[PDB]
């Protein structure tokens, strides 16, 4: 879900706050559309991509499913127990919060002009 994807986020990047990838680019946060701007909007056009791809799974609902996780010493791992949808859930989000861990960040592309800049 949300909050455990925000979690991955505070453990892979722990010198940023979650926020700033909340309203980033075309892709991340609200936005769904468009060509990604650069490297990190990039990251979220395929984690976006990922939850619709999970969304064909009968019943499957990424931004509510409760998969099973852990991130300790510098390591998210997907844990065994996680049915279909919370295992494809939890690694489209783990593979995200890795992808943002290497992606640079330009503060010129926060909070950018969807409706203008997007389509
Ligand atoms: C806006 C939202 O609900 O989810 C996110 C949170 C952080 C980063 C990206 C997103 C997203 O939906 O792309
Ligand atoms: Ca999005």
């Amino acid at each position: 879900n949300l909050y455990q994807f925000k979690n991955m986020i505070q453990c892979t990047v722990p010198s940023r706050s979650w926020q700033d990838f909340a309203d980033y680019g075309c892709y991340c946060g609200k936005g769904g559309s468009g060509t990604p701007v650069d490297d990190l909007d990039r990251c979220c056009q395929v984690h976006d991509n990922c939850y619709n791809e999970a969304e064909n799974i009968s019943g499957c609902r990424p931004y509510f499913k409760t998969y099973s996780y852990e991130c300790t010493q510098g390591t998210l791992t997907c844990k065994g127990d996680n049915n279909a949808c919370a295992a494809s859930v939890c690694d489209c989000d783990r593979l995200a919060a890795i992808c943002f861990a290497g992606a640079p960040y330009n503060d010129a592309n926060y909070n950018i002009d969807l409706k203008a800049r997007c389509n």
